[PDB]
DNA sequence: CTTATCTATGTGGCTTACGTTTGCCTGTGGCTTGTTGAAGTTCTCTGGTTCACGC
DNA sequence: AGAGAACTTCAACAAGCCACAGGCAAACGTAAGCCACATAGATAAG
DNA sequence: CTTATCTATGTGGCTTACGTTTGCCTGTGGCTTGTTGAAGTTCTCTGGTTCACGC
DNA sequence: GCGTGAA
DNA sequence: GCGTGAA
DNA sequence: AGAGAACTTCAACAAGCCACAGGCAAACGTAAGCCACATAGATAAG
């Protein structure tokens, strides 16, 4: 507890042998910082108590292949321990994951990630079993089946006939989980709404594109000196990446102007508005809150499902202080908004919905369905006063504050006294995100680990790392 | 003295934190073998056991910035330490320095790599000086002028005169050195030779055409993948990559060959000529034992090109065997070593290659400027700073060595110093030069591993403090 | 070649009783670099790579 | 929504040097009168 | 009531010498085992690119 | 067979 | 001017 | 030329298990004086 005050020099001496060290070896600054290296020179520093200071340090060492099958063996042994963990959190129903291909763009193998999400008390769980590939196969759905069999044997998870994902809308993947409960992720939806709204207004694509040929010009042409905020990417296929750059372009319009009449190029940006510029600024800001409420992972975000189209009709309600570009894009948008969510809304998406303290809005025949639905929703927890019909309207009738950081964590683990067995059916229910952010923020963490450094790795020791990252991010203090 | 040793069930929890230590901050596996890493070792286990174990870490351990402030602070106090010894290597001429322009993946940043490798006792040392990027200048002979001024500068020279430069034949290069030293890059020249010989025999087209699309079909169905040993680069401007490719396609001819029949692509492999296809492993392979011996700089090598020249020109020798092909491409190599490579060869070289213990080498007129050279040249360095330099050259012409492939001249030298002590420091300044500029290569390889992706919001001082102390450490640290 | 008891002398000695002698450590001041600790900013990117799908 | 990683920008503390004078505090000088045990001589039996 | 000394006794610690029995002490010289570890192979790369340059 | 778009 | 052309 | 980084192979070799021979100080029963204390008892006087 009561740590040491180094005498001045002795950190002096300290500071330098580090620095020397990172200069000799490359080393990024940040691991100087490692939430382990304060722990592993701790540890060293004890041994160095311990024994003195003329130990065979060169020969107690490890060798880095021995750590290497250390790790494996490690792996081997949390996953034979964690595995009676998972039987016993899966056999309550409470489960959840994503599922996505993944490829490397070093040496071109493709992989498929399964992983894990459910419920503790008071928090938020999510484990990455595991991330495999599948040779050069055919990567056919069926492939896809038997990988995710194997990893699920891997665990000892065999039924796996009860588990809750949301997934894409891709048609392998569609079909691999069409014997269980597959849901669509919400933003890939939304998202795929807004580019669809986008190119059936031709009238935008030409300043869209100006706005293009105006960042290609900036990047190309080196001459981002004077400019104080760099550019984004033009189109990589990447969520929100547009409202960025056209974020950027309103708050660069300045610096622009005076570089292309400098630059002699000024005749390629005479022909957009401003004014639409800044209106979509804050119709496309209304909808960037909408992608951010509807992602959040490390807490769930499916109980503004319908209150969200809510939003959106309102803030895309119409109106005559647009032009006719801008009216019939707001015709077009909302026209998608309908084609697109009441088609692949689900009366799951309702319940969730449903649960929402703020019971005076899902009053409308939807209660019928609802109740319809979780009457069978409500036997198979048992089968896994205070009446079921009772309590139903008890629900229905309670009037909840929104605070303004009103959230969806505590309320109901709080509220769980009252409510004994529809408690761990919305537990269940809060462990399932409105998209899937786990399989990218996982594949994040697979780029950072797998680089150009290191092409020649064993798959097997990315698992083997990726797992126990996981393990530790999550059983540690 | 005797080191203690622990029990193995300590080293066993030992290996189990390191495995946690690397697994929890992604770092890659070699770097518990740094070897500041065992530096780091000792030094705690000294401080722990003097201190007592209840020290605090928490402020103990520098903050990041804090490690980039003293690194920035050390490199200024270095460089400062080191310029005195840097004047005292150079005033003697026994240096050879090269530069070059380079460009990061991201932000496309010009620079110009310092190299400096000169001799000291019984070692030719390499020094990387400095790295400056051009920022948004336009690359003008005037900007490249006062970079190299400044550089130099803040090493206190201003005297680069009569040091050596090696570099290749860039225009703005030449036109920024037209007022000093310059040796063209030998590896570039032959590079060059090469390349101008086959663009110049587009009957050669058709088989590098071939391989480069077998090679880019081989990459595009990925069937790269049941094939053990992969293909090289198409064409992103490498040296020999069409070398290493073709003669991998005739390592791994048959099962390319299995391969394309059963994927049906037999078709279009009916048009290759596999003799041709050996002939030119066997006498291309020949070439790479010049490329690599030219390549090798950590050894005097100025006195090995004419011998090449031998060698190369023996390898077209004319026979009957070689194919209207081979025999165009022959030509068109002897034609452009006569009339690029062998015009633009320096008498520097040619008075470098005079050494040559066996000096049986150049018994003709080349000897008739010579004396012009050497006796005016070295006239200088003795105020740079019996046994006349007349007497001196028969003295040296007279003796002939016999060919010992174990041998090393270096103190052949190093040792000729006893009877011709001049002659031997006109070798040592010269034999500091080396033939090929590939040292800034090794340099702008280790500047290419610095800057990273993940490394983008870098100061550009910091770069190049980190270049030259790792740079001295390798020079002075063992 | 003792062996005992008295009968004057006569100086340590010592436990107080008391008065100096450093003296050290230690309270307050007063800077002086000197890190340095957040504190945002700013990017990299992860944020899609070859197939099930009805038609 | 992550995650790594480096960068200005304040601007905000803070350990680390002196200057030094004020105690209480350990220890050394006389003195000091009651002891009081140590130091020499007769003296009876012989 | 004591005070001294011889006189007739025991008589069991005791203390060395003798033999007898013992509860293990290294060493044994054969039996398993992670683990540097020396040789590799196999990379993905650097193999810098906008002013020169003049008839 | 046909995108195909959804990644 | 004009076109490689040295990497 | 050089990079920095993971695999792959025999491998042998220095840690721990094992546990029949050969060996040793420790413990016990015995026997020889033995011999130095220990006991009363008397014997004179006072």
């Amino acid at each position: 507890r009561e740590l040491k005050t180094v005498s001045a020099d002795c950190k002096k001496e300290a500071i330098e042998k580090c620095a020397q060290w990172v200069v000799r070896d490359c080393r990024p600054f940040s691991a100087v910082s490692g939430s382990g290296f304060i722990d592993m020179i701790k540890f060293f520093i004890k041994v160095g108590a311990e024994y003195g200071e003329h130990v065979n340090v060169e020969e107690l060492l490890p060798s880095p292949i021995t750590l290497s099958r250390k790790v494996t063996s490690d792996a081997k042994e949390k996953k034979a321990l964690i595995s009676r963990e998972i039987k016993s959190a899966v056999e309550k129903d409470g489960a959840s994951a994503t599922i996505d291909l993944w490829t490397d763009n070093y040496i071109k193998r493709n992989f498929l990630g399964v992983t894990l999400h459910y419920h503790e008390n008071n928090e938020l769980r999510d484990l990455i079993l595991g991330l495999k590939s599948l040779d050069f196969e055919r990567s056919t759905a069926e492939n896809i089946y038997k990988k995710l069999k194997a990893i699920f044997s891997q665990f000892n998870v065999e039924d796996l006939s009860s588990i809750k994902f949301v997934t894409d809308r891709g048609a392998n993947v569609v079909k691999s989980l069409a014997n269980n409960i597959r849901i669509n992720c919400s933003s890939h939806l939304l998202s795929n709404v807004l580019e669809n709204s986008f190119e059936e207004t031709p009238e935008l694509n030409m300043p869209i594109l100006a706005c293009k040929n105006i960042v290609k010009y900036f990047k190309k042409a080196n001459l981002q000196h004077r400019l104080r905020s760099s550019l984004k990417s033009e189109c990589p296929t990447r969520w929100n990446s547009t409202y960025t750059m056209l974020r950027s372009i309103l708050d660069n319009w300045e610096s622009v102007i005076q570089i292309l009449s400098e630059a002699g190029e000024t005749q390629r940006i005479v022909h957009i508005n401003k004014s639409i510029i800044q209106t979509m600024v804050n119709i496309l800001d209304g909808f960037e809150r909408i992608f951010k409420e509807l992602q959040t992972c490390s807490s769930p975000s499916l109980c503004f499902v319908v209150p969200s189209i809510l939003k959106v009709k309102e803030i895309c309600s119409p109106d005559v202080g647009d032009v006719a570009d801008i009216a019939k894009l707001k015709v077009n948008i909302i026209k998608n908004v309908r084609i697109i969510w009441e088609e692949n809304l689900s009366i799951w998406h309702y319940t969730a919905f449903f649960f929402y303290p703020p019971a005076l809005h899902m009053q409308q025949e939807k209660v019928a369905q609802i109740k319809e639905f979780c009457l069978s929703k409500m036997e198979d927890l048992e089968l896994i006063p205070v009446c079921p019909s009772d309590e139903f309207e008890f629900y229905r009738k309670e009037i909840v504050i929104l605070s303004e950081d009103f959230k969806v964590m505590e309320w109901w683990n709080l509220n769980s006294k009252k409510y004994p067995k529809l408690s761990k059916l919305a537990l269940s229910l809060l462990s399932i995100p409105a998209s899937s952010a786990a399989s990218e923020r996982t594949f994040s963490l697979a780029g950072n680990i797998i680089t150009e450094k290191r092409n020649r790795i064993g798959q097997q020791t990315v698992d083997s790392l990726l797992f126990l990252n996981s393990f530790y991010k999550n059983f540690c203090k």
